[PDB]
RNA sequence: CAUGAGGAUUACCCAUG
RNA sequence: CAUGAGGAUUACCCAUG
RNA sequence: UGAGGAUUACCCA
RNA sequence: UGAGGAUUACCCA
């Protein structure tokens, strides 16, 4: 085995798909980017690590970014506009067993499947009311 | 348009599904919880705020306890053995449109897509290798 | 659902019946009020809070009012001889399931039944004895 | 006209019912308690008192057991996580009568009626929303 | 029951209609924002407060943008050209009625009624004459 | 052509209507007054200016009284027992065009429809829940 | 290390304990 | 935060730890 | 308080 | 400027 793979970040259906490859892992944090110059890249970063005696913390980032074309000293440039972040951190206890995580990955799974709450109120730029 | 309702949060197929509901809404911070006494329920907050000029915030929190062994009902200590906690920070420029605000939704979900890595490690209770 | 409703504060059979009504819900407390002026309004209010790390407290708070009209600088003015203040705290342990709490209810409506003990005294203008 | 006699806190129709007798009288501080170890009973304590030269005070204290998973008799440690505690102060005025008490327990009552919004949030482990 | 829900702010026909939706309740505030960009989105806020012991005091504010869209170094983003701020501070006293108070909104409705003078003039880029 | 004319402030089916009518433009602030008392008569102002170099500002003011006889010594006099305030300022940039102006025109309209939020809450001496 | 509906130029910074 | 058969002009104040 | 100014729940006299 | 207070075109920080 070994699951440091590559996968589909964004699905839009086999064409327009960002899909993201692992790109480093120095330092102990997993590293994967698109096809893309540095600078444009959607970027995804995990880490492990034991946070207590008894806690194991895995910190989850994600960037994605709005692709431009900047002209700077009268150079066209491959540049983001902006990026919008996601910081996720998810502390497990080390008691539970590998289906107590199961778990724990079906409940963050259901969190943002299309229609609930929440993705409706991000995709929608409002709040829950 | 009301978009706080209730919703599925661990999907077992019909049988052994985990609903949570509404259960509170003060400050505008929106909680959803499952019909479990609050030491061993699944909870789910959410809100959002301007965090800067130039940046949206959105603060989602999940609460997931360890149900291997467990005695429902029952005083389960220490507390922090038997909950998982997942904390995660979404911050969105303001310039993002809906449409923008939807890609990064689908990031979110292909993030957590059964087969890929992070869900992969997190369920086998390990990092990456 | 929604539990914010309307309700019958004090019930003489569908006359003269005094009925509440959702009024405010800023800094997470729940505001209820009669169909009064402000300074003639029964009010009732409601918080819960997590007092502790292991407990869970709800702060519940009526006005009963004995509406009068005053002639203050020779005019007449709608307002409250005196009021009378009901202040109540509950805690819950965070390991009382519905069931548990169910019962926490009954007990409070037992406790208030009339023809029982503290009702009768209060009533009465009198102590137990 | 003696009111410190056993009544039915807990009515769940003649089976099941948790009586509270008559159980101390120290310093005008009535007690009823269930037929239980103290660690486990359902107590209840009232008394009045003038709180000021405008006003009388009635302090009533409740303690509810936990009881799912309780083992009857037994040593529950620790005490904090299998109790509930409700503590009411009720302020009236020295000028109400008989009548304006009856109506500041009618409104007590209604205020915890069966289906209206306090007791039902609390009775699922809930808040106002 | 709620009233802290969507609603229709700008009114043309059945399409091209502003709708401004709840996106946050932090403090005591009540806010309002439409959707898409939160930078090119109209915002509407809402307060009340005790101003003194006889006054209640609300404060709503809208923002009208200039919706455009900025280009800079050839990268371009959507921005308000500009925006125009609408302040409003409603003073009640809290003898005031559910009469009195329906009289006030009345007021206001009639205060920016079509044809009247005040909307004609600011319509029409001018003043009084 | 003249817009400093009478106009209906508060509109009562076509009996009852409360009528304001010009009674000065003195420094450029133009004003309306009710019939009689002037005492107990509802009043309205209205103003403009440039803020600043892009800036025009409106400043509106009306007043709704509370009609009431004072009597003292024996001799009555028509007062207003109180009064509600309602204070308004519209900046509005001087980019706007005629078109840009009844866009905020509607949007103020739309803020206080019957049956919106804002409007609803001030209705009925409540905040926003 | 812990906690923040703390911030961000985003594997880094702040406050608090 | 904790405790008071502490107070009230009642979502706020006092004493104690 | 202000016909006080705004990058708009901030700031000035 | 202020979800700053009013006896409301005034006044405070």
């Amino acid at each position: 085995a070994s699951n440091f793979t590559q996968f589909v970040l964004v699905d839009n259906g086999g064409t327009g798909d960002v899909t993201v490859a692992p790109s480093n892992f120095a330092n102990g944090v997993a590293e994967w980017i698109s096809s893309n110059s540095r600078s444009q890249a959607y970027k995804v970063t995990c880490s492990v690590r034991q946070s207590s005696a008894q806690n194991r913390k895995y910190t989850i980032k994600v960037e994605v970014p709005k692709v431009a074309t900047q002209t700077v000293g009268g150079v066209e440039l491959p540049v983001a506009a902006w990026r919008s972040y996601l910081n996720m951190e998810l502390t497990i206890p080390i008691f539970a067993t590998n289906s107590d995580c199961e778990l724990i990955v079906k409940a963050m799974q259901g969190l943002l499947k299309d229609g609930n709450p929440i993705p409706s109120a991000i995709a929608a730029n409002s709040g829950i009311y």
